[PDB]
Formats: structure tokens, sequence, C-alpha cells
């Protein structure tokens, strides 16, 4: 699976950072996700392993990370 920016997407949590958490979408793809970018649910809430829906913001390929949004549409 290949990712677009502004596409929607579910992803699992794979460690909480103390400025966002590290998402996996595939098997090469992998992202952060910021509290700020954040609407129900915080970090402080969310574990390893958690299924996410999110909505990719910047797909840069020169960094291989992406961007993620939480959105109230689930």
């Amino acid at each position: 699976m290949d990712v677009e920016p502004g596409k929607f997407y579910k992803g699992v949590v794979t460690r909480i950072e103390k400025y966002g958490a590290f998402i996996n979408l595939n098997e090469q793809v992998r992202g952060l996700l910021r509290p700020r970018d954040m609407i129900s649910l915080r970090l402080e809430n969310l574990n390893v392993g958690d299924e996410i829906i999110v909505q990719a913001i910047d797909v840069r390929p020169e960094k291989r990370e992406i961007d993620f949004k939480y959105i109230p549409l689930e």
C-alpha cells in the first residue's frame, strides 16, 4: 500500500514518544502523530498496539516519514 498526502488511513501505534506517537500504515510506511493534531485522543491515553484512524498530512519521499492528523470522522 502507498500513501497520498490528504488521504484517509488506519494505522497502529508502535511506541509513545514525549512529542508524539510513531504509527505504521504499511510494511515500509511509518510516520509520526503529534498531540496538537489530535482531537478526542491524547498521547497520554494511547498504547502500543492501538489501531488509530488518521488522515495523512504530508508524505515526504526524501524523509520516508509522514505526518498524521486525528479526525472526528472515524
